[PDB]
């Protein structure tokens, strides 16, 4: 139909590169002229069609394809891979906090500067005492858990629905097996048709990541100046160590080509990276896993339990921004705090929402583990400085919490 005939037969990385370069140059150089504003208005709603269009798909393609994901045997296989799967996002994330230590360590974030007190002292963190953390899993009304966001209750009730309807299909009246592979085969259509979707819309794609990348750069990219430049390459640093150090080892001594697996990956890299959500990206890289060969008894568990558990890349940010605060305030903060460290920020990560920006509200956790509350100024006035630069860290933090959802589902299919 046109010029945009032409424009679609183009390869879908190219453009989404190419859109990525023109939209770091262009919100750069807006954004050092003045005009944040006109891209915040005019350019970031081409972006948030993107996420609204990214978002639009996730509940379906996380209930239609888990519930055809009861495909595999229901103890076994499935208590095998969630085990599996559960040790490698504790043991990568508790790596990748002690990968931040290090990077933290080797830079000096906040090496010695002192900076006024005029910020808001923004709010004391209280934790849900975790028996409601918990139980909020079991959904009072899946219909409920399904309209109101809550991966998490949706993946236990198609958990729960796939295993009853594979124990259906094993029966011995014909009615009741015809019935359920009547519901199957719709849920599978409905799977199906969620998938082409997400072909469709990475054809938008390449506007989408222009005009998102633009605006983070016209807004966040002028303000990574000083130490906050020490501390976004002590963060860029660790994300590109804690691929090739972490992901890239367990890739190889599993017998996976990493090479091919990034080449696999780059369309839910390249994604996270522009899109800052885990759970937005979430029909890509379920698509991703799809495409390389990866039964869906396995992805379509494991990737929405590791959009909101598995994130190493919060983790490592949480990591290196509590040594900034604990170094522009002066304090020695010993081995036995960086093993709080350690420990807390495992938690944070984990309780981290896959929305952007929600790894800063969650580093007050790991501020106050320590004895760094943020209740007195003058740590709220250095936190105030990464929620500066909030966003320039998110977008790689994004893409390695992404990452690290891909290598875990490719190693434990890999293991069966
Ligand atoms: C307001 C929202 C406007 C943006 C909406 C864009 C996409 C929403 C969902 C699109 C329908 C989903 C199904 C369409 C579909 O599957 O075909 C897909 C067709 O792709 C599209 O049509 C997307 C069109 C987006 C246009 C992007 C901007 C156009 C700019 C033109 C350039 C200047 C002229 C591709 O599928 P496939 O790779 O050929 O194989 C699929 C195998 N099943
Ligand atoms: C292994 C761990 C599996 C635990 C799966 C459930 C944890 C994620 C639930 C969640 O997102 O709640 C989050 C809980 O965040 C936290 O307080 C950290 C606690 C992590 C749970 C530790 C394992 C139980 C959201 O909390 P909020 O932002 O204050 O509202
Ligand atoms: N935006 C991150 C979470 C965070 O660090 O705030 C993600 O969804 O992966």
């Amino acid at each position: 139909m046109g010029l945009y005939r032409k424009y679609i037969e183009y390869p879908v990385l190219q453009k989404i590169l190419i859109g990525l370069i023109l939209g770091a140059i262009v919100g750069l150089i807006l954004g050092h002229y003045g005009y944040a504003h006109a891209v915040h208005t005019y350019v970031k709603p081409f972006g948030d069609l993107f996420v609204r269009l990214l978002k639009m798909l996730v509940m379906p393609i996380v209930f239609a394809s888990l519930v055809v994901g009861a495909a595999s045997i229901s103890p076994a296989r499935l208590g095998r891979v969630g085990v599996k799967i559960v040790v490698y996002y504790l043991l990568t994330s508790a790596f990748a906090v002690t990968l931040g230590i290090i990077m933290a360590r080797l830079f000096n974030p906040g090496a010695g500067i002192h900076l006024a007190v005029g910020g808001q002292q923004f709010q004391p963190h209280q934790a849900p005492p975790l028996v409601h953390i918990l139980l909020d899993i079991v959904p009072t009304n899946p219909f409920g858990a399904l309209a109101n966001g809550q991966v998490l209750p949706t993946i236990f009730f198609a958990i729960i629905l796939g295993i009853a309807i594979t124990y259906l299909m094993n029966s011995e009246n014909e009615k009741v097996r015809k019935s359920a592979e009547t519901l199957l085969d719709a849920i599978n259509g409905l799977a199906e048709a969620m998938y082409k979707i997400v072909n469709g819309v990475m054809q938008y794609a390449p506007i989408g990541v222009f005009a998102l990348i633009a605006y983070v750069m016209a807004e966040q990219g002028v303000h990574v100046v000083g130490e906050l430049a020490k501390v976004t390459a002590a963060v860029y640093v660790g994300l590109t160590l804690q691929i090739l150090l972490v992901y890239f080892v367990l890739l190889k001594i599993y017998g996976i080509d990493p090479i091919s697996f990034i080449k696999h990956a780059k369309d839910a890299m390249l994604t996270a990276f522009v899109t800052r959500s885990s759970s937005g990206t979430l029909p890509v890289t379920m698509r991703v896993a799809k495409e390389m060969g990866i039964s869906e008894g396995i992805y379509s568990f494991t990737l929405p339990l590791g959009a909101t558990i598995n994130m190493d890349g919060t983790a490592l940010y949480q990591g290196v921004c509590t040594f900034f605060i604990a170094n522009a305030l002066g304090s020695h903060l010993t081995v036995g705090q960086q093993l709080t460290i350690v420990l807390t920020a495992v938690l944070a990560s984990i309780g981290t929402a896959g929305v952007p920006g929600a790894g800063a509200i969650m580093l007050a956790m790991v501020l106050h583990s320590v004895g760094l509350p943020l209740t007195d100024p003058n740590v709220a006035a250095a936190y105030a400085m990464i929620l500066g630069i909030d966003a320039i860290l998110d977008m790689g933090r994004t893409m390695v919490n992404v990452t690290g959802d891909l290598t875990g589902t490719a190693i434990v299919a890999k293991t069966e």
